């Protein structure tokens, strides 16, 4: 687990034992933005509402929202994302499977929008945490159509 801005939003990979969770609690961690699919979670955990209700039970706020492996989020998901992360500004955690692709396009979507970076810059950012944050040539493209509407995005936003 890493945070991209000290105690306020960081990241991860999909957590294996209840105990990985309690670590995430006991680092800071409040709020849990959710990203791998319903057969990835039930992949590790036997199942998905299972692993979410573990979440709460843990202390922790969960928010589900299903993102493909090597892919993006819907401008719906992005918005809904967007709102979630910013109605409660500390202890966020985003996590995919690895806590690499999915979960590196959202953070440095967040510091795009919120600290008005460049696409490069922000992944930049989110390496410094997550060596190799941002896999695939959508992931890159969603960023970069992303910091191009940056106005647009915030004016939904707020």
């Amino acid at each position: 687990m890493y945070w991209v801005r000290r105690k306020t939003i960081g990241g991860s990979g999909l957590p294996y034992t209840e105990n990985e969770i309690l670590e995430w609690r006991k680092e800071g961690v409040k709020r849990v933005l959710v990203l791998p699919e319903d057969w990835e979670i039930e992949e590790s955990w036997g199942d998905k509402d299972y692993y979410l209700s573990i979440l709460k039970k843990n202390g922790l706020q969960p928010l589900h929202i299903p993102i493909p492996d090597g892919g993006v989020p819907s401008d719906s998901q992005f918005l809904t994302i967007m709102k979630w992360l910013l109605s409660e500004k500390e202890g966020n955690l985003v996590h995919s499977v690895g806590g690499i692709g999915r979960t590196g396009t959202i953070l440095a979507s967040y510091l795009i929008l919120t600290e008005g970076l460049e696409v490069e810059s922000a992944i930049d950012e989110v390496r410094l945490v997550r060596p190799g944050a941002v896999q695939t040539y959508e992931q890159e493209m969603f960023l970069l159509r992303v910091e191009g509407m940056r106005k647009s995005w915030l004016k939904n936003i707020y």
